[PDB]
């Protein structure tokens, strides 16, 4: 209940989701995923995070996670409010009780 994410592309654009603590899986497969996304571009298991009160760490992803356009090494703590991408999955997160931007600007 410490973090909230928001999506910016596809079927789930505009939706915000409270991140559960512990291992957090974004994916298209309800049997393997905590946060189920329905875009055809999303893999069965697409993004795996480790979430706790201190922050959110990359565990695994279907392709490299880019943060502000730069690949993030596994285990790295992610930056709240930054532009985060895993292929079609475009998202950011903030601390509960903070504003989520209306739009993300994708770098390149």
């Amino acid at each position: 209940g410490s973090w909230v994410c928001r999506f910016y592309q596809g079927k789930h654009r505009g939706v915000e989701v409270e991140l559960p603590h512990g291992r957090c899986v974004f994916g298209s497969d309800p049997l393997q995923s905590d946060i189920v996304l329905s875009d055809s571009e999303i893999a069965p298991v697409h993004l795996v995070l480790m979430v706790d009160e201190e922050g959110i760490r990359l565990t695994d992803s279907a392709e490299p996670l880019l943060q502000e356009g730069l690949p993030v090494p596994l285990g790295t703590l992610l930056r709240a409010g930054s532009c985060l991408e895993v292929g079609f999955l475009l998202w950011t997160f903030v601390a509960v009780g903070q504003p989520l931007p209306e739009t993300l600007q994708v770098p390149t």
